[PDB]
C-alpha cells in the first residue's frame, strides 16, 4: 500500500534521477 503513495512522490522524486 505504501509503494503505492511513493508513487505521488515519485511526481518529483524523478527530480533526483534528473542530476547526473
Amino acid at each position: 500500500g505504501l509503494f503505492g503513495a511513493i508513487a505521488g512522490a515519485i511526481e518529483n522524486g524523478w527530480e533526483g534521477m534528473i542530476d547526473g
